[PDB]
Formats: C-alpha cells, sequence, structure tokens
C-alpha cells in the first residue's frame, strides 16, 4: 500500500559499536546491503554484521574500525540500504519518543521551555549523543540535517 521504505526504529551503542534497529515497509531485504554513506557520497562503509528477520533489520557498525583499523571519519553519514535503489533511511517518531520518556530532570527543565517543533526535534535527537574520549573527543549525534532533509550522524572530532 505504501512505497519502499526503509525506518531506522531504535539507535543505541554497545561501548564503540553502533546498533541500528529498524524495518522496511513494501520492500524485499533479503539482498540488501546496508552502509553508512557521507554527505557528499566520497565515501561509503559497510556495515560489519546485518540481522534480517522478514521486514526487521539490526546493523552494527564497529565506528572503532570502519575506517581500516582507525575511526569512522569526521563527516554526516546516512544510513543507506543499496538495493535496486538506494534507499535512505527514515526516521520512526519511536526515536524521538524514547529520546522525551528518558529525559533527565536538568534536560527535562530546558526541553519544556522549548517552543518549536524543529527546536523539540533538534534538543531530544541531540540527547542521543555518544562521546569517546582517548586528549580527543569523539563525538557521534544524531540529527536532521535541513539540508538535505534527512536523518545523519554527525561525526565531530575535537581537542
Amino acid at each position: 500500500m505504501v512505497k519502499s521504505k526503509i525506518y531506522i526504529d531504535k539507535i543505541y551503542w554497545e561501548r564503540v559499536q553502533l546498533f541500528v534497529e529498524g524495518h522496511s515497509e513494501n520492500l524485499d531485504l533479503e539482498d540488501s546491503n546496508f552502509v553508512l554513506r557521507n554527505l557528499t557520497e566520497t565515501r561509503t562503509m559497510k556495515a560489519n554484521d546485518v540481522k534480517i528477520d522478514g521486514n526487521q533489520f539490526v546493523c552494527r557498525f564497529n565506528v572503532a574500525i570502519l575506517d581500516n583499523g582507525y575511526y569512522l571519519p569526521e563527516d554526516k553519514y546516512l544510513l543507506v540500504n543499496e538495493q535496486e535503489l538506494d534507499y535512505i533511511a527514515q526516521l520512526n517518531p519511536d526515536v524521538i519518543n524514547d529520546a522525551y520518556q528518558n529525559l533527565k530532570p536538568e534536560q527535562e527543565e530546558e526541553y519544556n521551555e522549548l517552543e518549536t517543533q524543529n527546536g523539540k526535534i533538534n534538543f531530544l535527537l541531540q540527547t542521543y549523543l555518544k562521546e569517546f574520549r582517548k586528549k580527543t573527543v569523539y563525538t557521534v549525534t544524531p540529527e536532521i540535517s535541513s539540508d538535505v532533509n534527512e536523518f545523519v550522524l554527525d561525526v565531530v572530532v575535537t581537542t
């Protein structure tokens, strides 16, 4: 009934392993290839593992080694299923709700002063930020990139 689509249902980390759970609508995943692709499409990194159960998928990316034993480079990445077409993963609203349900008290107090839909969405996605310290700080934060109108992972490296 709906156009072929890929959705992200949940994002979480097990230390340096990034997991993305989701599902497709009107799209067989049997010959799918899930990748992170940067905004300019000059770099594509395949998932280290993909498990498919019917229309459900779970992707694992070992972010510490995706670049030939080094960490995923600083960039903005889309999650793409590369089949007959390239299907860019869409965020399921569940991800937004889960962020809201897990706000901490100080976060909740700041969130409650927000007045715009876009501000609320941006705030909630930013609570997913994951930071590694090795002093180099490596942060991975999801967002809706307004320019290309897509969910992305923003990877930023700081000293």
